[PDB]
C-alpha cells in the first residue's frame, strides 16, 4: 500500500501460517507483543501524560524489538501510535504496527504499489485507514485479532526467555464496549496479561477495583453512556467486570501518583512477571524470573523475590547471568550479583575477556581509538590500544573489564567495577587519564563531551578517595602515590595525574605535601629557610643541634633538593663573578689557569644538560628559555676556538663573544631569580606573559625590519649588513608624503602598542588555585628529578653511571564508599520515602477499620 | 539477623537459660517474625518472612516454631529491635 | 593455624577454664562480648 503492506482477510481465516507469512515471507520474530485497545474512538483526550505513556511504549517496543497490534484507523490513539511510530524510525532508535482492520469498514477500495486517498475525516460513519502503520490486516474485527493473540501466546520458541511463551501484554485505556470486551478474551481465552492505566472510562472502572457497586462506579467514569445501551446489556457490562476480577493477577495498573519515568517498563515487567510466577510451573525456577527480571531493568522486584534466603542458589550458577548483565549494560543487577555473592576475579577468565572486546565492543569507539592513538598519543594509549588488541587476536582481570566500561562511556556500570578493582585510586586516574584522551577525539563532540565528563567524574573519584587515604595515614598515602602498579600503565598515581593535567587531584593538600616533603627532602620542613642556609656555609653547623633531619646527617643534607638548588644558585654566582673576574682582569693572550676553571665549569654545565638531553622526548627543546641554555654554552665553545687561534682580529672577536655570552649566563640567573620568587599564584601570570611579550618583540622585530626597507629605499649582500641592523641602531624630501608619514606612525603604534597591552593583560581572559598548584608541582617535580647532587660533584655521579598498601586501600575505599552513601541522606531528606510511611499506618487504621464494620452490620 | 532454625533456637538458649540481652534487626526470616512481634498471628507473620521454610519442616516441628517465639515474648525488655526507618548512624551504638 | 589459633574440642569440655585458657595463657579480658548468628548460610 502507498499514502506499507495489506492483506485481505475474512475472519475464518487459516491454521497459524498467518504468523508464518509474517516470519518467513516477511520480517523478524517477536521478544515482545504489546496489543493496544482503544476501539474506533474519533476523540481521543492527548494529554502530553498519554504522550509519554505512548511514546515510551514506542521506545519499549524497539529497546525489545516487539509487535504492536492495534486497530489500524487513522483515529486519535491508534492515529497517534502510528505518529510515534514513524517517529521512531525516523529517530531511530525496527518497530513493527501492526494495523488489524475489519476490510468491511474501510472508506475506500484498492484492489490488486496500491494507492490510498487520506480525503477528509467528515461525519460518514466509515472508517479511515492509518498511514503510518508498517503492516495492515483487513466490530467484525475482533475475532481473528484475538485468535492470533491466541496463537502467538502459545507459540513456543526455541529462544525460550519467558518460558518460551512469546510475552504478550495488552495495553488498554479508555472507554467503550469494544476495549472491555477485548480485555475479556486477552484473559479468559488464554491468559496473557493486561495492563491498565489512571485516565478514561472503562480504564478507571477497572482501575477502581483493585455486586452493583461495580455500577456504582462504572457511572461514575461514564455515566453518559449508560443512558444508550440496554439494561440486558447493562447485566452484560457488570458480567464482564466479574470475569476480570476472577484473575487479579493478570492486570497491573499505571496510577497517576507515578509522575515519571519507569513507568510503562516498569508495569510491562510486573504484569510479565506475575503471568510467569502465577503459572507455577515457574515459581521452582528462581532462573527464569532472574532472566525475565534482568532483560527488564526491575532490580527492586528481583532484591525483594529472589535474593531472599528462602529461594537457595549458591552463587556459582550465576556466571552467564552475570554475563548478560554487564553487555546490556545493567549496573543495577552487576551491582545485585556481587552483593549477593560472586567473586568477580573467578568469574573474568581471558576467554570471557576476549567475548568482550570482540562481540561486546562497540565499533564506533574503537574506531575513536585509531584516532586517538595514531592522533593524540601517549604512553597509556600505547598499552591500551595493545591491550585491546590482545584481546581483539584471540594479568590484572578486574582492570581489564573496568578499562573495557570506561572506553565505552559506561558511566555507572564502570563505577561498579571501580570499587572491586585494587588499586582504586590509580584506576581512577587511569580511567581519567584515558578519557582525557578520548576526549581529544573530534570525531563526536557527544561522545568525546561525555568522556570529558567522565574523566572528571574518575578525578574526582581519585581526590575523594586520596583524601580518605591521606587524612588516615600520611606515609601510607605517600607510599600509595608512587606505587608502581605492576603495569597498570606502568606508572604511580603521581605520573598519571601530571600526564593527564589532572589539576585537582595534583592541587590537593596531600599530593602538594608530599612535594614539600621531596623537596626538602631528609630534611624536615618547619626548620626555617634561614637555618637551611647557614648551614651552606657552615659545615659544622649541620652536625650541631640545629636541623631536625627526622656520617649520615651529612648526605641527606647535601642530597635534599633544596639545598642543591640553593648550592646551584651560590655556585652559580660564584661562576658569574669568577665569569666576570677572567673576563676583565684576566684573559691576556693564553688560557691562564683560572680560565681553564671556567673551562670545565661550563663543560659540567654542559654535561649537566645533555643528561638532560635524556629523560627528553624534545620536550626540553620547547622550553623557550631552556634552548637559551644550550645556546649559551655553545656560544661559549664557540668562543673557546676562537680564542686558540692566535689573531688579534680573532682573539679580540674571541673576546666579544664571551662578553656577549655574559649576558646570557646572567639573564639565565635572572630567570632562575624571577621564576623561584613568583612560584606562587604568580607563575600562571608568569610564563604566560612572558610568552606573550616574545611575540610583541617578534612584531616589532617585523616592524623594525619594514622600517630598515623604508629607510634604506629612501637613501642611496649588504643589504642584509644594513636593513636589520641600521634600524635598531639608529633607536640606540617633504613632498607631500608626511600627510600619510604619521599616519604610519598613527597605525605602527596601535598595532605594536596593543600588541604591548595585550601582553600586559592577556594573562587575565582563559579554578585558578588548581591552576597554580598543578604549575607549581609541576616545576618543582622536574628538578627534584633533576639529579639532587652538589653541581661541581655532578661529573661524579655522570662518569660514575657510566602489595599490603593494595589492600591498605581497599579499607580505605569502603570508608569512602560509606561516606558517600550516608551523606545522600539530603537525598533521602524528600518525602520519597516519608509520603506513605504513614499512609501506611492509617491504612493500617484502615486494616483495624476491617474489624469494625464486620460486626455491627 | 536472618532465618533458619539455628538462629531461632540461639536466640531461647539466649535469653531463657541465663538473660543477656538480644538485638535483632529488620532484614531477614526470623529477624522479622520477632521484629513484627513488638497464636497463630505468630505462624501468620512467619508465613510471610519465611514461606518456602514451612514446607520443608514437620508439624510437630512447626508447634516448636511458635513455641520458641513463646519464650522471647516472655521477656520484652531483653530484645531491642533495628528498625529500617533508622537511616542513619549512631544505630548499631 | 596458618590460612590464628585452634583448639579441637568435643561438646562436654572442661570447667570454665576454657576462659581462663583465653585470658592467662592468651589475650586481654573484656569491657564487652558480641555474639553473632546466622547459621552456615551460604547465601547472605
Ligand atoms: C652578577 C650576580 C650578582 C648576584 C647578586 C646576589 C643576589 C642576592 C640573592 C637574591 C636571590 C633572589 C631572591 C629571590 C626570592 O625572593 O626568593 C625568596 C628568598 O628571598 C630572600 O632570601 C630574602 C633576602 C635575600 C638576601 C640575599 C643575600 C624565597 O623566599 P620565600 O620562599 O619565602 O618566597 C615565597 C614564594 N616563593
Ligand atoms: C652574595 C651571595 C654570594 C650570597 C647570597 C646568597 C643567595 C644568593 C642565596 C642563599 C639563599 C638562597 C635562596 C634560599 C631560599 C629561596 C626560596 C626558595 O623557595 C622555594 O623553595 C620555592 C617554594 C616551592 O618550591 O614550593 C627557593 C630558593 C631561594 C629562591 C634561594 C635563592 C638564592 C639565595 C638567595
Ligand atoms: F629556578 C627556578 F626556576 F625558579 C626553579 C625553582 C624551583 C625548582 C626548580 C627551579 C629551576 C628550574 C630550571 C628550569 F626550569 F629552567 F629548567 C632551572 N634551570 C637551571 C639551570 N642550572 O644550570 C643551567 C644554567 C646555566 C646554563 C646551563 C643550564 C640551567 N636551574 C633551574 C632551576
Ligand atoms: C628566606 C630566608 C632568606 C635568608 C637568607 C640568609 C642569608 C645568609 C647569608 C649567610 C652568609
Ligand atoms: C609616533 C609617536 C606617537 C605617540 C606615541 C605615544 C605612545 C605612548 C606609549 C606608552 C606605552
Ligand atoms: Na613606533
Ligand atoms: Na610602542
Amino acid at each position: 500500500i502507498q499514502f506499507g503492506k495489506y492483506i485481505r482477510l475474512s475472519c475464518d481465516t487459516d491454521s497459524e501460517t498467518l504468523y508464518d507469512l509474517m516470519t518467513q515471507h516477511w520480517h523478524l520474530k517477536t521478544p515482545n507483543l504489546v496489543i493496544s485497545v482503544t476501539g474506533g474512538a474519533k476523540n481521543f483526550a492527548l494529554k502530553p501524560r498519554m504522550r509519554k505513556i505512548f511514546s515510551r511504549l514506542i521506545y519499549i517496543a524497539q529497546s525489545k524489538g516487539a509487535w504492536i497490534f492495534t486497530g489500524g484507523t487513522h483515529y486519535g490513539l491508534m492515529k497517534y501510535i502510528g505518529e510515534v511510530v514513524r517517529d521512531n524510525t525516523i529517530s531511530r532508535s525496527n518497530v513493527v504496527a501492526i494495523g488489524i482492520a475489519a476490510w468491511g469498514m474501510i472508506s475506500n477500495r484498492e484492489t490488486l504499489l496500491a494507492r490510498y486517498i487520506m480525503d477528509d475525516l467528515k461525519r460518514d460513519p466509515l472508517y479511515c485507514l492509518d498511514n503510518n502503520h508498517t503492516h495492515l490486516l483487513l466490530t467484525t474485527e475482533a475475532k481473528v485479532r484475538t485468535q492470533l493473540e491466541k496463537y502467538i501466546s502459545e507459540r513456543v520458541i526455541p529462544e525460550s526467555n519467558y518460558g518460551g511463551k512469546i510475552p504478550i501484554v495488552c495495553f488498554a485505556q479508555g472507554g467503550g464496549k469494544e476495549t472491555l470486551k477485548s480485555i475479556n478474551v486477552a484473559i479468559k481465552s488464554k491468559i496473557p496479561c493486561v495492563v491498565v492505566e489512571g485516565s478514561g472510562r472503562i480504564a478507571d472502572v477497572i482501575a477502581s477495583l483493585v455486586s452493583s457497586c461495580v455500577k456504582e462506579s462504572l457511572l461514575r467514569f461514564l455515566p453518559r453512556t449508560i443512558s444508550r445501551l440496554s439494561e440486558e446489556e447493562t447485566e452484560s457490562w457488570i458480567k464482564w467486570i466479574k470475569e476480570v476480577l476472577e484473575s487479579p493477577h493478570l492486570l497491573t495498573v499505571i496510577k497517576i501518583e507515578e509522575a515519571g519515568d519507569e513507568i510503562v517498563s516498569n508495569a510491562i515487567s510486573f504484569a510479565l512477571y506475575k503471568a510467569f510466577s502465577t503459572n507455577e510451573h515457574d515459581r521452582d525456577n528462581w532462573n527464569g524470573q532472574l532472566k525475565l527480571l534482568l532483560e527488564w531493568n526491575q532490580l527492586d522486584l528481583a532484591s525483594d523475590e529472589i535474593f531472599t534466603n528462602d529461594r537457595n542458589w549458591e552463587s556459582a550458577d550465576l556466571q552467564d547471568v552475570m554475563f548478560t548483565a554487564l553487555v546490556k549494560d545493567r549496573p543495577k543487577f552487576v551491582r545485585l550479583f556481587l552483593e549477593n555473592g560472586l567473586n568477580l576475579r573467578k568469574f573474568l577468565t581471558t576467554e570471557v575477556l576476549r567475548e568482550l572486546y570482540t562481540n561486546n565492543f562497540s565499533s564506533l569507539v574503537f574506531k575513536n581509538l585509531q584516532i586517538a592513538k595514531n592522533s593524540y598519543n601517549d604512553a597509556l594509549l600505547t598499552f591500551v590500544w595493545k591491550m585491546v588488541e590482545d584481546f581483539r587476536r584471540g594479568r590484572h582481570p578486574l582492570q581489564a573489564l573496568f578499562i573495557w566500561s570506561v572506553l565505552q562511556n559506561k558511566k555507572e556500570l564502570s563505577k561498579v567495577i571501580w570499587e572491586q578493582t585494587r588499586g582504586c585510586t590509580l584506576a581512577a586516574l587511569g580511567a581519567s587519564k584515558l578519557l582525557k584522551s578520548m576526549a581529544k577525539v573530534k570525531n563526536d563532540i557527544n561522545a568525546a563531551g561525555e568522556s570529558e565528563e567522565l574523566a572528571n567524574e574518575y578525578e574526582t573519584r581519585a581526590v575523594e578517595l586520596f583524601t580518605e587515604c591521606y587524612s588516615n595515614d600520611e606515609d601510607l598515602a605517600e607510599q600509595l602515590l608512587t606505587y608502581s602498579c605492576e603495569a597498570w600503565g606502568g606508572s604511580n598515581c603521581l605520573e598519571l595525574a601530571v600526564e593527564a593535567r589532572d589539576q585537582q587531584f595534583i592541587a590537593q593538600p596531600g599530593v602538594q605535601n608530599f612535594l614539600s616533603k621531596q623537596w626538602y627532602g631528609e630534611i624536615s620542613r618547619d626548620t626555617k629557610n634561614w637555618k637551611i642556609i647557614m648551614c651552606l656555609f657552615f659545615f659544622p653547623l649541620i652536625g650541631c643541634g640545629f636541623i631536625s633531619f627526622r656520617f649520615l646527617y651529612y648526605v641527606s643534607f647535601f642530597t635534599s633538593p633544596f639545598v642543591v638548588f640553593s648550592w646551584n644558585v651560590i655556585f652559580y654566582i660564584a661562576f658569574l663573578l669568577l665569569f666576570a673576574y677572567v673576563l676583565l682582569m684576566d684573559f691576556q693572550k693564553e688560557p691562564t689557569a683560572l680560565e681553564i676553571i671556567l673551562y670545565v665549569l661550563v663543560f659540567v654545565l654542559l654535561c649537566d644538560e645533555v643528561r638532560q638531553w635524556y629523560m627528553n622526548g624534545s620536550k626540553y627543546f620547547s622550553d623557550l628559555w631552556n634552548v637559551m641554555d644550550t645556546l649559551a654554552i655553545f656560544y661559549f665553545i664557540a668562543g673557546i676556538v676562537f680564542r686558540l687561534h692566535s689573531d688579534e682580529s680573532s682573539w679580540y672577536s674571541g673576546r666579544v663573544i664571551f662578553c656577549l655570552d655574559y649576558i646570557v649566563f646572567t639573564l639565565r640567573l635572572i630567570h632562575i631569580f624571577t621564576v623561584s620568587r613568583n612560584l606562587g599564584p604568580k607563575i600562571i601570570m608568569l610564563q604566560r606573559m612572558m610568552i606573550d611579550v616574545f611575540f610583541f618583540l617578534f612584531l616589532f622585530a617585523v616592524w623594525m625590519v619594514a622600517f630598515g626597507v623604508a629607510r634604506q629605499g629612501i637613501l642611496r649582500e649588504w643589504i642584509f649588513r644594513s636593513v636589520i641592523y641600521e634600524p635598531y641602531l639608529a633607536m640606540f624630501f617633504p613632498e607631500w608624503i608626511t600627510i600619510p608619514l604619521v599616519c604610519i606612525y598613527m597605525l605602527s603604534t596601535n598595532i605594536l602598542l596593543v600588541n604591548l597591552l595585550v601582553a600586559m593583560f592577556g594573562y587575565t581572559v582563559g579554578n585558578n588555585d588548581q591552576v597554580w598548584k598543578f604549575q607549581r608541582f609541576f616545576l618543582v617535580q622536574e628538578y627534584c628529578s633533576r639529579l639532587t647532587i652538589p653541581f661541581p660533584f655532578v661529573i661524579f655521579a655522570y662518569i660514575f653511571m657510566v602489595n599490603e598498601i593494595l589492600a591498605w586501600e581497599a579499607v580505605m575505599k569502603e570508608n569512602y564508599l560509606v561516606k558517600i552513601n550516608t551523606k545522600a541522606n539530603d537525598s533521602s531528606e524528600e518525602m520519597v520515602h516519608r509520603f506513605r510511611q504513614l499512609d501506611a499506618k492509617l491504612s493500617d487504621l484502615k486494616g483495624l477499620l476491617k474489624e469494625i464494620s464486620s460486626k455491627i452490620k
